[PDB]
């Protein structure tokens, strides 16, 4: 693509004053012609990078003097105070007049959103080789992350729900892997892949080579996801097709939070309820916790407040010097992300979906400068809260109950250093453990009579800490449909009826109905997959088998003919479904 002479426009530029990356060129001959196919490779690495980044290399440099110098100095606001506009949401676990008109009102505004999944990472800090949208949300049927969002868009959304994808060069082979073996048939689907960026070696902004000589790469982070939107094309913008569809809001999503399937259609209620163009869902926080603030900000005393997360390093970082005169008084944002689309929109145009960015290195002390390893510049998703000004916009957050915020995000090693410290595990034992709790406690809020010990059933991590999981009971997206305390009161009409013991495990499937039932053990019922077919009706249904148990994985373990496999692992114990009632047709 690019000239002999523009490569060589290129390297002499960045061998200046300012830019100096002579080190990159050291040996070369003096004109691109006489340079081996490998030299003129990286050079072509580098004059490519403009398609890519803003400015290409030469900016890339630029800016890092910039932020390097920024990040050297203190962080501080002239004002930090709450937010205005914050907004309690009602219980999830308890069916009053506001928790229903909330859910339907925001059950209804899901057929104009918008889903955005920001999945450009694997699992191996937790001890998964894999992506984590593969990562299961409950061994139970071992839906995936990716299926369980999916499903769910696709059901509150109709099939042809617009839902947006943002990979990376680790996840995205894998990605599109995982959608065909899958099966998913999602017609309005775009996956956008983020660039990496280039590193620096030195504080001096000196671009990093790796191994074979090649120029360093890492993350530039989530907030690529705005700048990808804002040139997705369908060759019409992206965001005009949806604009012109008539879709009025736009979610952005993690990759291992089932949470966020509760919290969403409250919060869309609430955005229309205040007028809310941004919507943080915020929980209230320990101060002890590696999750941000929303906070009304202020960077300058002479600048107007801007609503944004601050991250918890800043935010104690901040503290202490400038006080001026059992959670947090500021909310915890777990980064679920609700827009106006048409705010969205205008803002993303205005920015190219450029967002703020930042530079974080890593020393090797704090006094030898030195790094321990190339540092990058990087940005968040929810930084574009930045350019909605207080005075245009109205920004926000909603919070919801702690139990709502489900990540998996550390190891096992790791949950039990935070255990220890009281702190939240966030692992995949709990994720797991959350989810089954979320659906019993969803359950009896609409009447089901649930009565299990809170006990628990295993312990993880060199018996560090339990976690129950049964009695288990997951409704698929057919059975269940937005999962609306509305949608299953549908599933059981008469839950009086309905007798779970505490061991039990019951798995329901497509279409169905459950009248009266009484379970001891484990059944799977299924019903026809089409969601506009006559129900599978469930009357006087009595089912005694072994049902299922767990236990944990034992501390000897390694050895072949082993089934063992690091979802196993992460999460320290196994299911034993050892009998399954199933009733079809
Ligand atoms: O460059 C990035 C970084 C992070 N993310 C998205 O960050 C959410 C939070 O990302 P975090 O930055 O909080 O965690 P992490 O990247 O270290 O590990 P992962 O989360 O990637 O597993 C997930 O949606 C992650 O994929 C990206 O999509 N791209």
């Amino acid at each position: 693509n690019p000239s002999n002479s523009n490569l060589q426009a290129l390297r002499e530029e960045l061998c200046t004053p300012g830019l100096d990356q002579g080190h990159l060129f050291e040996g070369w001959p003096e004109t691109v012609d006489e340079c081996n196919e490998r030299q003129i490779a990286l050079l072509t690495d580098l004059y490519m990078f403009s398609n890519m980044y803003p400015g290409g290399v030469a900016q890339y440099i630029r800016n890092g003097h910039e932020l390097l110098a920024r990040e050297s100095e203190e962080v501080d606001f002239a004002a930090l105070e709450m937010p205005p506009l914050i907004f309690e949401a009602p219980s999830l676990h308890r069916r009053t007049a506001e928790r229903t008109a909330l859910e339907n009102a925001g059950t209804a505004m899901l057929c104009k959103t918008v889903f955005v999944l920001v999945a450009g990472g694997l699992g191996e800090r937790l001890g998964y080789s894999s992506i984590k949208v593969s990562l299961p949300v409950e061994t139970a049927t071992n839906t995936t992350y990716l299926a369980y969002y999916l499903r769910w868009a696709q059901r509150v959304g109709g099939k042809e729900v617009p839902f947006v994808i943002m990979t990376s060069d680790d996840t995205h082979d894998r990605t599109l892997q995982l959608l065909r073996e899958l099966q998913l048939e999602v017609p309005n689907l775009h996956v956008l892949k983020q660039g990496q960026v280039f590193c620096f070696a030195d504080s001096a902004a000196h671009l990093a080579l790796d191994e074979t000589g090649k120029l360093l790469r890492k993350p530039h982070g989530h907030g690529d996801v705005h700048s990808l939107i804002y040139n997705a094309t369908v060759a019409q913008p992206l965001v005009n097709d949806w604009l012109a569809a008539g879709y009025e809001s736009i979610v952005f999503i993690q990759d291992t939070n089932a949470g966020a399937t509760i919290t969403i259609p409250i919060s869309l209620a609430l955005s229309a309820e205040h007028s809310l163009d941004m919507n943080f869902t915020c929980i209230p926080r320990v101060p002890k916790e590696p999750i941000g603030l929303l906070c009304r900000t202020k960077k300058n005393s002479g600048d107007p407040w801007l609503v944004a997360n601050v991250e918890y390093n800043v935010f104690a970082e901040v503290s202490r010097a400038l006080n001026k005169d059992g959670f947090s008084p500021f909310p915890g944002s777990v980064n679920t992300l609700v827009f106006k689309l048409s705010s969205y929109v205008d803002r993303l145009r205005e920015s190219h979906g450029i967002v703020p960015e930042f530079i974080n290195p890593k020393y090797s002390d704090e006094t030898r400068r030195s790094f321990k390893k190339p540092a990058r510049i990087e940005s968040l998703m929810q930084d574009i809260a930045l350019l909605f000004s207080e005075d245009d916009y109205r920004v926000g957050g909603t919070v919801f109950e702690r139990f709502s915020y489900q990540p998996v995000k550390n190891s096992l090693e790791e949950a039990a250093g935070l255990v220890a410290q009281g702190n939240g595990a966030y692992c995949a034992a709990t994720g797991e453990a959350a989810f089954y709790e979320l659906q019993r406690r969803r359950l009896k809020a609409i009447g089901l009579p649930l009565f299990y010990s809170s006990q628990p059933e295993v312990t993880v991590a060199k018996d560090a800490f339990g976690v129950r999981l049964f009695p288990i009971i997951v409704l698929d997206t057919v059975c269940a449909s937005s999962g609306s305390l509305d949608d299953l009161a549908r599933v059981f009409p008469t839950p009086e009826k309905v007798h779970i013991d505490q061991h039990s495990t019951l798995i329901v499937e497509g279409r169905v109905i459950i009248e009266s039932l009484e379970l001891y053990g484990a059944l799977t019922i299924r019903g026809p997959t089409d969601s506009m077919a006559l129900p599978h009706v469930v009357r006087n249904a009595v089912v005694r088998n072994a049902g299922w148990s767990v236990h944990a994985i034992l501390s000897l373990c390694a050895g072949r003919d082993s089934r063992l496999s690091e979802v196993d692992r992460i999460r320290g114990f196994v299911l034993k479904k050892t009998a399954m009632a199933v009733m079809d047709c």
